[PDB]
């Protein structure tokens, strides 16, 4: 059940509910190191990048991405994606 | 013809068209100060969040967009949105 996968419109979503700090906090349990998640504010849309480029992975599943989301205690998020 | 109303799906196309610094360079030619542009780098999208400010004006129009976008010598980037 691939995160890529996910249609453009829960994805724009998702995005949306990692605002501010929260995608280098993802992409820091994601196996992220800090300087490589530095690279990614290179972007025009580093929480879309950051995501494209983890998404690539095959491990990177919608359950995975929800899963790291609570290990950074934002629960909340998950409520709110899966409400 | 209002470039909020535009399909999710074009508006994708768009922030990816504008790499990089692209964003900055548009925002200047939009009316935004160096400063103001700064604010955005915030945003985990600073280019959607860009585009959804400038959005909410009435003027704001996928042609006077793509004007802005010849304006920064972008031509190449109306020629593939177009084309
Ligand atoms: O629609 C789903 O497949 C979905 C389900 C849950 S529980 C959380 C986020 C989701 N999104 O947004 O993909
Ligand atoms: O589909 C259109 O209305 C469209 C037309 C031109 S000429 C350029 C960009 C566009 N996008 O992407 O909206």
């Amino acid at each position: 059940n691939l995160y890529s996968s996910l249609p453009l419109t829960k994805r724009e979503e998702v995005e949306k509910l990692l605002n501010g700090d929260t995608w280098r906090h993802l992409a820091g349990e994601l196996g992220y190191q800090p300087e490589h998640i530095d690279s990614f504010t290179h972007e025009a849309c580093p929480v879309r990048a950051l995501l494209a480029s983890w998404g690539a992975q095959d491990s990177a599943t919608l359950d995975a991405l929800l899963a790291a989301l609570r290990r950074i205690q934002r629960a909340d998020i998950v409520e709110s994606l899966c409400s």
